[PDB]
């Protein structure tokens, strides 16, 4: 029993982390076997951070303008390219803890965990949804760049996200591990802003599920409703529309509880018309959108608390 | 910016997880040099486990019915002995990822992270308090047990909590690393329960001290109190009596922040007794008690490991 925000283990992603330096700028860079990926905005000097031009930029630096460091090791540097956003530095030694990896691009509304890092040594690791505006919620300071997001599966790494930047609100911006960008951002000190957000439905009704499998209830009512019914009320409250295939994606949920999909949208519903009343659900005075159903159906028991 | 509850990262935990198995019954074992610790209830059979006599049981184990996996890897079990409420299996191989360790005895209100864990392969990590009446508030299927709770201070590892068992409430409970309960719980199947619990005052303080140094100040007022008329306010509202060493455990911040303690008591009463009008604190809209001062400078300083 207990439902908490958890993360997966990080041991497979510290053993894969460095320093990267190029001037006076540092950040970090993950080394899989020979080489190391990071932000390219390393290269960036004091005011290239307006109007840098990467091309140019990176033209004019060696090999050896590169400082790669494990710990306070260097590895030397003998070659390198740009792919999109990210730099490749191949380097003179492979990494013998380099997991099992791969490298995915995530969907908005999908969840993963964040190692953050500052200079190459581990701070911290925190589990996050991206959002569906394709920012982050993090917690990030000067020089976590080149942190990444991650999700294991048996002792594979799927990493999903680097850190690149802040905007004006608060919130985190980056790229996947070909060095796109997540939403319409680009890496230069601009007016750039977080679009319009949504709440993630899907995930709202896979935790209401996760309260029902640990046997709480209150919430439920006698009412079932069409998708259509559904989101002409949810989405007066900030929604993401829901579709067929999300309520799809609740089936395994909806079979181990009981409960038809409709039916919890039919819950949320009234949960969005009435509020709480001052009742918790998990513990929470809120709905919660950072589970996806499959962190539901990894965290919770397979055997429902009748 | 941003806030999260953070773990620690891992790593440096996962290396020491082993499975243990007594004849049906498996659980986690932490294995540090050539030591396995593990709840001694694994040595109890698929139903005898009311009330069994420990010392009795362990009389008729052998070294060779104890199976210790790490990994694919056969440990050889050449000793074992019952301390409190574990046990100390000696083993033919020191472990290898054994860190820099400590055995700590935590105390009410302080935090850590857990290291969830089955059939001795990590599952995910999560940050918790050890709360007023003794329990944590985790999340813990069967099979879990033996999974550790963990601070790191540096290059060090403090090992603070074993996983035991749950309570009727969902709650959890468990030992320090010599095997003593948390509480006045015991590992057999009795009656027994949690008692009510209280918010964790100490850590309200020193999480509004992190919202006024990341910007967010609004509740700040230019009054102060005694620390009885606080007591007697915080005392209706389920909050643990804040005492004079609370108070000097909060002198950094209060340094830091320039704000004494009992004008940021007088903040936390007028939210106490007004709510927030809809506003948010660090992104939340209730008050966080799962931070402690120590918590608090960790994440605003960006303090790594090594």
């Amino acid at each position: 029993s207990g439902f908490r925000k958890m993360a997966f283990p990080s041991g497979k992603v510290e053993g894969c982390m460095v320093q990267v330096t190029c001037g006076t700028t540092t950040l970090n860079g993950l080394w899989l076997d020979d080489t190391v990926y990071c932000p390219r905005h390393v290269i960036c000097t004091a005011e290239d951070m307006l109007n840098p031009n990467y091309e140019d930029l990176l033209i004019r630096k060696s090999n050896h303008s590169f400082l790669v460091q494990a710990g306070n090791v260097q590895l030397r540097v003998i070659g390198h390219s740009m792919q999109n956003c990210l730099l490749r530095l191949k380097v003179d030694t492979s990494n013998p803890k380099t997991p099992k990896y791969k490298f995915v691009r995530i969907q908005p509304g999908q969840t993963f965990s964040v190692l953050a890092c500052y200079n190459g040594s581990p701070s911290g690791v925190y589990q996050c949804a991206m959002r569906p505006n394709h920012t982050i919620k993090g917690s990030f300071l000067n020089g976590s760049c080149g942190s990444v997001g991650f999700n294991i599966d048996y002792d594979c790494v799927s990493f999903c996200y680097m850190h690149h930047m802040e905007l004006p609100t608060g919130v985190h911006a980056g790229t996947d591990l070909e060095g796109k960008f997540y939403g319409p951002f680009v890496d230069r000190q601009t007016a750039q802003a977080a679009g319009t957000d949504t709440t993630i439905t899907l995930n709202v009704l896979a935790w209401l599920y996760a309260a029902v499998i640990n046997g709480d209830r209150w919430f439920l009512n006698r009412f079932t409703t069409t998708l259509n019914d559904f989101n002409l009320v949810a989405m007066k409250y900030n929604y993401e529309p829901l579709t067929q295939d999300h309520v799809d994606i609740l089936g395994p949920l909806s079979a181990q509880t009981g409960i038809a999909v409709l039916d919890m949208c039919a819950a949320l519903k009234e949960l969005l018309q009435n509020g709480m009343n001052g009742r918790t659900i998990l513990g929470s005075t809120i709905l919660e959108d950072e589970f996806t159903p499959f962190d539901v159906v990894r965290q919770c028991s397979g055997v429902t608390f009748q």
